[PDB]
């Protein structure tokens, strides 16, 4: 029933009793676990309302007065009539915040009560999406201080009539196929990219496009929109002592703004979200360009710094990783630009376990993400156990627009 | 029920039927994953289920499933239990049986080695000198002068648990640690309370940085015996790098032979307590975690002392760059002395060729991949990019709790 966790570099250990208040399923089993797998009505309304309210009037300090008592009456009675419900800015607010303070997989959470959050449920056509999106994006910006923020659209009503963003990012570069059999730019955006083109995008054709937006309100055929240039801030990518880096001619957005996931509070569900932070170093550096089925440039940096590339065991591609992250740090500082290293990131959310562990009972964290794609051991969040369940508020995947929307 | 696995970097589909033959708790519920926790005397009849699923699984194998000397052996393993309480393996039966306990491993990424293994029979072995003879001759067997080759050593398995042999070692090979009056540490301080025995019961130790601890054996649940390993027996390589000439004045060193030495192995049911089994290092074991963890050797900062990295930010990465440089040295020295290593590139590759041929040949792979996943440069080592599922098949090697805390003392 509780359960303890234990840090193996510090010894201490933690009491966790926040998870028998978890609701969903993990994927797991008495026999199998299934940690590293990447994704495993009216009279269903009203229960998820009630357990959201309680816990939303128990945080106010509230919880069993005549406000908290007819607040739940008035929503039972909007559902027994409208078959859905009204959140309150206020209760808006809470939810999102704890939606971010309940994402398992999520490093960054110390900073999840300063959320932003932009009201857009009066939203009614792609264009009024676009005036809603660009005024986030400069919000979150901020000349380079970049600030959290979310941004929520109008929530799921018959299924017909979703809001949707169908980029899985605000800002992301384009994939295109080419003659050869390789590819130009960011593979991961192929397929979206050909959606692109297929409604309409003039594509430039290079390495670093900023894709355009395709945007759905209530259901309707999605439509394109620009970002303006001028609200999309990038770093070209630069190394502190390689003079030669900067002829790669590697540039990264200073934006990660993940729009393509579901935020569920007390039942109602707003399919439309994108919610920014900012980056940590190696989200970028190891991820973006060095996967295999990414960017993929650890080949052409180890050639560029004469390392020898003729056996594994010479660590070149672990030697050629450090370097192009550490150019990616500098280049983002140099300018200005607010990111943060992976050892500072975990260093910071190992003081966030410890702070909702005193303060909540526990924090739900999956290991699994939260280790950094580099250098796992030498951060503290190697050392330490974590448990993983999952809480409401929360994000959700779900699936593309494209193999589920109607034409 | 069939379970599907991706590979998110070549987006290969693998199918999981193995998982359906487990009976052990994972300890993972629907409401909860704990995939990241290090840990979450038998009567009559729990037994025989168990003897009878183990040899019901060695005779599918050797293509005997429901022969004559199939039915005649479960018939005889019936017969002794009831009469004696529990029973004998037959040597091809123990053979199989360690060889299974390496595939069934999921935290190991080396298993694609698993059928190579030398197994030796101690079960003979009524004495600690007699246990110190036999891992002697493992040792000796498994270093085979650099070119190592694996190997277990099982000696008499569990009987009513008030006489057992175990290795109070957690390795055959390891560095003594001393925590000295101003809290610091001179050694290996994961090696520090096992040393402070050793010392209670009469090592006289060197008190070096690098000291090779001596053996503490208990047979049949007698109070246990040191022993010195002879050092001619112990390879051991000085730590230097191919480019930095001041790297081999940090005066740093390891052994060759990584040989777990307290771990438990369950096979149809008997537990042997003492079975102390060895292979090779991946680099990173000592470069990463032995070397460059807090609670360790912890040499970082003396190497990045030396490198001159910009040690005043952290974002200048200067811990990530000394790491490498050590990983680097530590895979150079084995390399040039002839000892046998792997880097992790070609380890973690070796594993994924492993896993496929597993999922084909065995219809499943229980890998764990908080563990499999190396300590440094994890998503360019394509085991990040691969999904896995645990599970714990039998055989199987167990933890066990330290036997300074269960023993019962005799003088
Ligand atoms: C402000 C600094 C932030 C940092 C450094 C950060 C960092 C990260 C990282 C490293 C991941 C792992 C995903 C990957 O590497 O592919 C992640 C996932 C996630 N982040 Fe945070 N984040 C930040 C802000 C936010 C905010 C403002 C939200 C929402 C309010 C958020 C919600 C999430 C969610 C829901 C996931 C899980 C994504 C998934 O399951 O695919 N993050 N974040
Ligand atoms: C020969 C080359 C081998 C390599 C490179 C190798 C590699 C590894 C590594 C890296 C680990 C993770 C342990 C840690 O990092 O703390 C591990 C664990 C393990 N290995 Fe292997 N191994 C090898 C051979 C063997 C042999 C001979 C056996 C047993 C007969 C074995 C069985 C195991 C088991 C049972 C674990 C689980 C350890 C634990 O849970 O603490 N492996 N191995
Ligand atoms: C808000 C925020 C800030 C920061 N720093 N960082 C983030 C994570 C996003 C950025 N960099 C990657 C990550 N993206 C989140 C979405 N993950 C895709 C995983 C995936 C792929 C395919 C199929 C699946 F089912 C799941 C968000
Ligand atoms: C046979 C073999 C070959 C190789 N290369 N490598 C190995 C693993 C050992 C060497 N490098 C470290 C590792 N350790 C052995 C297992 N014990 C640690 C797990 C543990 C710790 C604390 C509490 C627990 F409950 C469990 C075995
Ligand atoms: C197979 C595995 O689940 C998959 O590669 C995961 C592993 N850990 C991750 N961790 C983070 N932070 N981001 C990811 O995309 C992944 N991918
Ligand atoms: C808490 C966490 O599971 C623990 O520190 C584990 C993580 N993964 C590991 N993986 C290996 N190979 N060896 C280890 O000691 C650990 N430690
Ligand atoms: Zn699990």
């Amino acid at each position: 029933r509780f359960l303890k966790v234990k840090n193996w570099e510090t010894d201490v250990v933690l009491t966790d009793t926040l998870h028998l208040k978890s609701t969903l399923e993990t994927g797991c089993t008495e026999h199998i676990c299934m940690g590293s797998i990447v994704l495993p009505t009216k009279d269903q309304l009203f229960p998820l309302a009630k357990e959201f309210l309680d816990q939303y009037y128990s945080s106010i300090k509230r919880f069993g007065s005549k406000a908290h008592m007819d607040r739940l009456e008035e929503v039972n009675k909007e559902i027994e009539s409208t078959s859905t419900y009204q959140l309150k800015d206020t209760e808006l607010i809470y939810g999102a915040k704890h939606a971010w303070r309940n994402a398992s997989r999520c490093v960054g959470r110390i900073q999840w009560s300063k959320l932003q959050v932009f009201d857009a449920r009066d939203c009614t056509t792609a264009h009024g999406m676009f005036n809603y999106i660009c005024n986030h994006v400069k919000y979150a910006t901020n000349k380079g201080n970049l600030r959290s923020a979310i941004t929520i659209f109008p929530q799921r009503t018959d299924g017909k009539h979703d809001f949707r963003v169908w980029n899985s990012q605000l800002i992301r570069y384009a994939g295109y196929k080419q003659p050869d059999g390789s590819t130009l730019g960011d593979p991961a955006n192929v397929q979206f990219t050909e959606i692109c083109i297929q409604q309409g995008w003039k594509a430039p054709r290079g390495r670093f496009d900023v894709l355009p937006l395709l945007l759905q309100a209530n259901g309707n055929d999605p439509e394109l929109f620009q970002i303006p240039p001028e609200l999309v801030l990038e770093v070209p990518i630069r190394h502190p002592k390689f003079d030669w880096f900067k002829d790669l001619g590697l540039k990264w957005y200073g934006l990660p703004a993940v729009s393509n996931m579901l935020l569920e509070i007390g039942g109602l569900e707003f399919s439309a979200c994108p919610f920014s932070g900012w980056y940590m170093g190696t989200e970028i550096g190891v991820r973006n360009y060095c996967d295999n089925s990414r960017y993929n440039i650890l080949e052409e940096v180890a050639k560029k710094m004469d390392l020898d590339m003729r056996k594994t065991s010479s660590l070149w591609k672990d030697q050629a990783l450090v370097e192009i992250n550490i150019a990616v740090l500098y280049s983002f500082q140099s300018d200005k630009v607010t990111i943060v290293d992976h050892h500072s990131a975990t260093e910071s959310f190992i003081k966030h376990m410890e702070n909702e562990y005193r303060c909540r009972g526990g924090c739900p964290a999956d290991w699994v993400w939260i280790v950094p794609p580099m250098s796992g051991s030498i951060t503290p969040v190697f050392h330490q156990e974590m448990l993983n369940y999952r809480l409401t508020p929360s994000f959700e995947y779900q699936p593309d627009p494209w193999n589920t929307h109607v034409w």
